[PDB]
DNA sequence: TCACCTGAACCGGTTTCTCACAGC
DNA sequence: GCTGTGAGAAAC
RNA sequence: ACUCGCCUCAGAAGAUAGGGAGAGUAACGGACGUAAGCGUCAAGACCACCAGAGGGUCACCGUAGAUGAGUAAUCAUCUGCCCAUCUAUAUGGGUGGUUCCCGGUUCAGGUGAA
């Protein structure tokens, strides 16, 4: 009883920017959770190989890598949640710690050097909560997928290894949940936009919609059918976003009931 | 690279707490 | 001049 | 001067504008520069800022009224009338005004121009 509304949006450059910088921050996000999972399952795999050449039951060992999940970090493997709170979180705060260090008359080379880090100034904690744990979700799924097209589950054909992202090379997209603010017409503004500025309150037409943080955009569809649906016992649920070539979309998931 | 299709498979968030209010 | 609403961070 | 279309703005098929083309009295093919490449330009109406940049509204909703929101341009909500459309036993209703739209997320092919 699931039903997908997609419209394609007509956003102005200040609005373009920040799906811009969603995007890279979902893109980032994705890289770094990948990068780690790819090393310890390096490392994994070069053990089981070690202790293999001298003729060692996978069954028996098993129990030992149960112990060793609470004795060494690199030997566990982690999903969405974790990484944001063990990892995400401090180089959130050491982006801050730059943010904060910066302005003191201090050399921004040595707090904040290209080579290691390629970012020219500490964002990672600017940004949207819900778009940065976006990528936490997609490579949390990439690895699921990779590793039930291996073990038992995914019925079909060997289902590769998780791959990196590359700007130009694949897609970018994000998805925002409920219960955070989001409709069509009949729902109110968001405190402090340049609309909200000239004294909008509430959405009076069936062009336009309500995208969290980012604001009210226009669409080229109409948002009749939608309403119309949202006035029979049914209530949106999420709404992704997604880009093609220079053209954004975005998807309303609608539940009805 | 950047982009586009087929194609298989499987699937479509919840909650707590802090805080800065807009509006007189 | 202060505070119930909204907006958002943070854990999971 | 008249008929045919290649790329481009109108969510996608049918209606209406853009930069250049063609041929005669349908076929054929995007353009500017500056073998490529790479950059650039191609939808009209209303208020602002100092010719041009940024912001809102439409390019889907017969044909009549009234009431609101908006400085506006447009939009919304009710009552008519016509048409189409169905519905159960000449009947009543209800449903609209050129048709359709269910999407994610990854891995692997395949071509494809560069």
């Amino acid at each position: 009883n699931l039903r997908a509304y997609k419209f394609r949006l007509d956003p102005n450059q200040a609005q373009t920017t920040a799906l811009y910088q969603a995007v890279g921050a979902a893109r980032y996000t994705y890289n770094m959770l990948t990068a780690y999972n790819l090393e310890v399952n390096r490392l994994r795999d070069d053990y089981w190989k070690r202790r293999h050449d001298e003729d060692i039951s996978d069954a028996d060992i098993k129990k030992e890598l149960n112990a060793l999940a609470k004795e060494d970090k690199r030997y566990k493997q982690l999903n969405y949640g974790a990484f944001g709170t063990q990892y995400l979180t401090p180089e959130k705060k050491r982006h801050e710690q730059a943010e904060h260090r910066i302005e003191n008359g201090e050399d921004p080379s040595v707090v904040w050097n290209q080579e290691t880090e390629r970012s020219a100034n500490p964002w990672l904690h600017t940004a949207n909560q819900r778009v940065l744990v976006s990528g936490l979700q997609n490579a949390s799924d990439a690895w699921d997928n990779f590793w039930a097209s291996r073990t038992g589950k995914r019925a079909g054909r060997l289902v590769g290894t998780p791959r990196f992202k590359k700007k130009g090379v694949s897609r970018d997209s994000f998805t925002v949940p409920a219960p955070e603010k989001m409709g069509a017409y009949g729902t109110a503004y968001l405190r402090g936009e340049p609309a909200y500025k000239q004294g909008r309150r509430k959405i009076t037409d069936y062009r336009h919609v309500r995208l969290s943080y980012l604001g009210t955009i226009r669409t080229f569809n109409s948002t009749k059918p939608l309403v119309k649906a949202v006035v029979a016992g049914a209530k949106i649920r999420s709404y992704t976003v997604s880009r093609n070539a220079d053209r954004w979309y975005v998807s309303f998931l609608v539940k009805f009931s």
